[PDB]
């Protein structure tokens, strides 16, 4: 649904993420490969960083408030509230 740009280590990819759809799910659907392990919001495997737009990552229990203020997001659980630009594969820098 909302136009989402994934800036991944292999390039920028635009996809349409439907409302109520997690970023991870829509990307997989599109055929993109993004990191993940628990898929429940309790690790940092699927860590990304929101560059613009907003998401609802209310389900997550891993990031502290300062991390969220910084723009860190758990892509397996985040649902877009607008058009977004997100950096993926963020654990690979800041585990
Ligand atoms: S895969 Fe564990 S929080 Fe997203």
């Amino acid at each position: 649904a909302y136009k989402t740009v994934l800036k991944t280590p292999s390039g920028e990819f635009t996809l349409d993420v439907p409302e109520g759809t997690t970023i991870l799910d829509a990307a997989e659907e599109a055929g993109y490969d993004l990191p993940f392990s628990c898929r429940a919001g309790a690790c940092s495997s699927c860590l990304g960083k929101v560059v613009s737009g907003s998401v609802d990552e209310s389900e997550g229990s891993f990031l502290d408030d300062g991390q969220m203020e910084e723009g860190f997001v758990l892509t397996c659980i985040a649902i877009p509230e607008s058009d977004l630009v997100i950096e993926t594969h963020k654990e690979e820098e800041l585990f």
